[PDB]
């Protein structure tokens, strides 16, 4: 579920406040996206709307208002390394995993200031 993402990212970047680092940074990371991401932590954020797209995908999947975002899983933080539970169910896991995989992307992409608050009718 969303608090659960930006929890992880706070797993893997332990001095991180992820609403004000990664949120309206880029084209993607916000609401919906645009264009082509604008460097590599931009195309982690397009990669994980992709992700929830996919998921979106699972038949058998039917999330609460259809927002992946509502769907808590299971998952725990240690020394900078997230865990997804393997008894989340396979629709709880799919999400967990799009979240495992943008934490880690976040944390190894790197931090350009210019591309905070970009102007997307512009550069997207
Ligand atoms: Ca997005
Ligand atoms: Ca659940």
């Amino acid at each position: 579920a969303l608090w659960q993402f930006r929890s992880m990212i706070k797993c893997a970047i332990p001095g991180s406040h992820p609403l004000m680092d990664f949120n309206n940074y880029g084209c993607y990371c916000g609401l919906g996206g645009s264009g082509t991401p604008v460097d590599e932590l931009d195309r982690c954020c397009e990669t994980h709307d992709n992700c929830y797209r996919d998921a979106k995908n699972l038949d058998s999947c039917k999330f609460l208002v259809d927002n992946p975002y509502t769907e808590s899983y299971s998952y725990s933080c240690s020394n900078t390394e997230i865990t997804c539970n393997s008894k989340n169910n396979a629709c709880e896991a799919f999400i967990c995993n799009c979240d495992r995989n943008a934490a880690i992307c976040f944390s190894k992409a790197p931090y350009n200031k210019e591309h905070k608050n970009l102007d997307t009718k512009k550069y997207c």
